[PDB]
């Protein structure tokens, strides 16, 4: 009751491209291994995501270090402001450091804006972010880096679930 | 090898008055049980004092709604922003809610300052802060109800701790 | 108070039963030779516990007996648990307790298998000891008993706010123990 | 690579071991009868598994395994463990795991106390089985090895980068497993 969207090469392609982007876009930065392009994972639908976009930028020689958060949502009270309560946080400080936050897709603008206020309180040199899929408002404002992008779906696959299933799948498939 | 600073009876005095002088303040908010007072309590050392600062703020008939935050220090990378890890975020959402923030005593400005970042990155109605010890610079403009005064001293009791221990004393005492 | 229907124990009974449970724990513990560098360690379940772990801490403190005190907080399933009781730990202890003892500091056992679910996680620290102190003992048959050590107060099975407790985050702020009225 | 003095496993390598684990994997649990209402859950350790487990899960998609996948996260502590390896919870699974089969995934057994101590933890959810995967199998005696379940690359001891594992938080991106050169 699945269809395929994106296989894997198709992503991989698209991750691919994005690298390079990416890996030219910091160039004028002289990045480092002891000052790196720190990729935030956030939990857990974006795991497959940031283990190959990392690969990737290994292949463009961008150094790399990974951080993870995991959030949760709360059942009321939330109206504007996004909050999610944090059970992970970075095992880095991130002061003065250049920060990429690694979506698969954003479910919520205004829980990306509470995430991003969230890291903008690290005092980080740079917030940029990175959408695996991008489906096209004025929250595109948002989005630095959408890789691919898709219509208006329910997606699985590629490290994303429909109710904690299937995110095992090599391809994106939709339902 | 421990002398006694402020005993029980005169911490609860202070922790009286400062309950009255809270009570007055927020009378212009019409403060219920669906929109009362967030204690904020920033584990450990607050845990006894937000047990009786609580206690002496339903004497004053303010309604109370007790969150705990625990956070841990980073041993490398943290220069100007006070960025701790955060360990324990608060159970209930916070927006548009009214915020203290518990403090036993202010080791550090600047860490004092990221909590408040990151509690306002949660769009609360208010932040305010009330630190049981102070000892009296230009960061006494972070500090709004310093319960009671003291000289530069490193103290334990009243849960404070010197390694662990020393929480359970029910008199402050100085080293 | 206005929200509360019967008043079931007041502060001062309260801290007189602690009092009592206190001396008890301090000759039960005797005979372990309890330092600073080894003191009993409280661990204050989150939330319910954070009142009663202050005061019982300082009645600690009046018996003569070393303490630390560590903080655990655990969120709820949805569902998929039946036997197990098992919780997500959301914060687990700051310090190591490999062969330290350690007292699970309880407000109210309203679930037996997700105290043994506390328990077993607790035990797979090595701890030297492991025992329970609950300050509102409510009815229960032996299953549950066994595995409440220091009972504080006997109490009937009612709907309790206060001193720590709490309905809908309400009411933890109250001095007393009290029952909550039908009409919340 | 330039801070690698040896190249030790390379990704295509380890691709083609990690699909024979998961042909191993899958005729293990056949028996089973795995669903997708009752699959075989990855437990990533993080940070260093989170490569391999990307990669692992999507070996076992190819094998027709249901999969879920939770993560955890523990800091060490810094003092007080000797015998039981304990380690500070900071994220724990988000699904209970009563009644479910896991498989711990690890890049490297470094103390085989604390890889005791995380399953005395998963032990106490209760779990229906539970087993390990290790990725790279260093020399080590019965003690180690009864722990581990499938070892997939079977390796001497070195100080490994790469393909998730780092050094003072740098090189997990590498796609080839190297050896870290001396002068780092
Ligand atoms: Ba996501
Ligand atoms: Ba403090
Ligand atoms: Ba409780
Ligand atoms: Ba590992
Ligand atoms: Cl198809
Ligand atoms: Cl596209
Ligand atoms: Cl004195
Ligand atoms: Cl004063
Ligand atoms: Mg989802
Ligand atoms: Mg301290
Ligand atoms: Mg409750
Ligand atoms: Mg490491």
């Amino acid at each position: 009751s699945a269809h395929t969207l994106v296989t894997q090469e198709q992503v991989w392609a698209a991750t691919a491209k994005c690298a390079k982007k990416i890996a030219e876009d910091y160039r004028s930065f002289k990045l480092t291994t002891d000052n790196p392009l720190y990729l935030l994972c956030v939990l857990k639908g974006s795991f497959i995501f940031t283990a190959d976009l990392a690969r990737f930028l290994a292949d463009e020689g961008v150094p790399v270090k990974v951080e993870f958060i995991c959030a949760s949502s709360y059942g009321t009270g939330v109206e504007t402001s996004g909050q999610v309560r944090m059970l992970l946080d970075v095992r880095d400080s991130v002061e003065n450091r250049h920060i990429l936050i690694v979506e698969d897709i954003v479910d919520s603008a205004i829980t990306l804006q509470y995430l991003m206020r969230f890291m903008l309180a690290k005092k980080p040199a740079s917030l940029k972010t990175v959408v695996l899929l991008d489906k096209p408002r004025k929250v595109e404002v948002l989005v630095d880096y959408p890789v691919i992008t898709i219509p208006h779906a329910f997606v699985i696959g590629y490290g994303m679930d429909y109710a904690e299933s299937y995110r095992e799948l090599r391809d994106i498939c939709v339902l």
